[PDB]
């Protein structure tokens, strides 16, 4: 056993990952016939403004009844701001994102009026066509992102257990993604089995449980239990380097570094799940 190669690959751990530059796109939704809400007025015009260096874009869709008068008072309400109204169906890659089998349940949710839980489906097709960064009408920019670059491409807040439930996950909102990102298209894959099995349960479509289920199965080390289990791992890698035999502060923080950094939206935006 050697110290010297014991120390050398806890620093490749560490850089194991290299990090990758996200698009300077911001994307939201607001689908549907209902006005915006004054409050989320304010909130997208602070979220354009702490970010000059991105295109801000408000997604609606012109597939469903009444969105003409929705998307008018819009127009009217961010006139003097950066931020411009896209019609989904007008994207260059629409050809290829209504043949997604994703879109198929993204119509029928639609069709029902159920618009927050067809956003769930929209950001990821949205984030998959493009990368950038996706963020909920309703969370809160703290301040500018900047240039952002995350491990494996994927950049999320921090993890907790929301209302009422038992296991923490990874909100999802906002979301960073390189473009065709695999945690984006595995999220998708789960979610079209959710709805291909016909699942009533709102917690098993496409929402912040799928989402964790999907960065935990590309990103395994995301779950503290099983960053623990890696850890443990060096600990006998240290003690075989040796055969004082703990790893030190530094050493765990080496290893964890990438999984730490992908919490990196943390800072950035407040989704409201913390406030009194
Ligand atoms: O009529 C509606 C309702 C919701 N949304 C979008 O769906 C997102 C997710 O819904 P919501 O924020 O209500 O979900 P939660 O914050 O409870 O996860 C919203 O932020 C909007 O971007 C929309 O486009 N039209
Ligand atoms: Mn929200
Ligand atoms: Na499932
Ligand atoms: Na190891």
């Amino acid at each position: 056993g050697s110290m010297q190669y014991f120390a050398q690959i806890v620093n490749r751990e560490e850089n194991k990952w290299p990090s990758e530059p996200i698009n300077k796109y911001i994307h939201m939704i607001w689908i549907g016939p209902k006005n915006i809400s004054d409050k989320n007025i304010r909130l997208s015009l602070q979220t354009a403004q702490k970010n000059p260096d991105y295109s801000t874009t408000i997604i609606y869709d012109s597939g469903i009844s009444g969105y003409e008068a929705a998307r008018n008072f819009m127009s009217e309400k961010f006139k003097a701001s950066k931020i411009t109204l896209v019609d989904i169906r007008n994207k260059g890659y629409f050809h290829q994102l209504q043949q997604e089998p994703s879109f198929t349940y993204y119509e029928e949710v639609i069709r029902n009026k159920k618009f927050a839980q067809a956003s769930d489906i929209l950001r990821l097709l949205v984030l998959k066509y493009e990368g950038g960064i996706y963020k909920d009408i309703d969370d809160i920019q703290i301040k500018g992102f900047g240039s952002l670059a995350f491990p494996k491409g994927i950049g999320v807040m921090r993890e907790y257990v929301p209302e009422a439930g038992k296991s923490a996950a990874f909100p999802n909102s906002p979301i960073a993604a390189t473009k065709n990102n695999p945690v984006v298209n595995k999220t998708l894959e789960l979610a079209v089995e959710n709805y291909r099995h016909g699942e009533k349960n709102v917690l098993k479509l496409a929402g912040p449980d799928v989402f964790t289920k999907a960065l935990y199965q590309e990103i395994p080390g995301m779950c503290s239990q099983v960053l623990g289990t890696q850890l443990e791992q060096f600990e006998l890698a240290k003690r075989q380097a040796l055969k004082d035999e703990q790893l030190t502060l530094q050493e765990k923080a080496k290893i964890s570094r990438p999984y730490k950094a992908i919490r990196g939206l943390s800072e950035y935006v407040c989704n409201g799940a913390d406030h009194s």
